[PDB]
C-alpha cells in the first residue's frame, strides 16, 4: 500500500524548481552556456565582417 | 528501516511533472539561455537586414 | 513524534531522495508554455531569418 | 499531524539527480528543442556548401 | 490513506526542488538532444565565418 500512495502522491504533485546546485550550473554552462557565447561570438565576427564590406571605402 | 527501501522504490518508479519554475530558477534560466538566443537572435537578424535589404536592422 | 524520531525521518527521507533519481513526465503546461516563450520560439525566428538567408544565397546564383 | 512541514524541510534539503526522462519528455523535448536545432544546423550547414563550392569554382 | 495523500502531496508542492548534478544517463541523453547538435552548429558557423574571412583576405 505504502509503494503504491507514494507513487500516486509523487505522480499526483508537481514539482517547481530552485535555483541548481553549483554543481548543476556547471554542468550546464559547459553543456550549453559556453557553447552559446561561442557561437554568439562567431556570429558577430560574420556580422561585422558584411557590414565591413558595405562600408569600406 | 524498511521506509528507506520502500521509499527509494517509490522514487524511482514515479515520474515528475515540472511546473513553472521559480523566479530565481527563471532568472538563472534567462542568464544562461533565453538573454543569449534573444542576442544571437538580433545579430541574425542583423545579418540578414543587411545582406537582402541594405539596412540596420533595428529592434 | 519526539526529537529521536524526527531526526531520523529526516536522515532517511534525506538519504532516499538523493539515492534515488528523477524521470521527468511530460511537463504541466504551465511549464510547456513558459519554455516555449523562453526558448522554441527563439529557436523558430533564429530558423526563420536562416531559411530566409540561405533562399537569398540560392536565388542570387540564379 | 508534523509531517508536511518535515517533509517540505527534507525535499527542500535534498538534490535531485535527473536521470533519463520519459518518452513523453524526449517526445515534446524533441519537438521544442531538437528538431528546430536540426533544421538550423541543415541550413548552416547550405550556407557552408555554396560559400565552399564558390571557393572551388 | 486519504490523510497521506492529501499531507504528502501538499509537501511535494510546496517544496521547491534543487538540481544535482544529472546522471550519466540524463547527460548522455542531453548531448544526444542538445549538446552534439550545439557543436555541429558552431563548427558550420566558424567555418562560414573563416571562408568569408578568407575570401576578404585573398590574393
Amino acid at each position: 500500500w505504502y509503494a503504491r500512495a507514494t507513487i500516486a502522491a509523487l505522480q499526483a504533485a508537481e514539482y517547481r524548481l530552485a535555483m541548481p546546485s553549483a554543481s548543476y550550473t556547471a554542468w550546464f554552462t559547459d553543456a550549453v552556456s559556453d557553447k552559446l557565447d561561442k557561437i554568439s561570438e562567431s556570429l558577430n565576427t560574420l556580422v561585422e565582417c558584411v557590414i565591413d564590406k558595405r562600408l569600406a571605402v
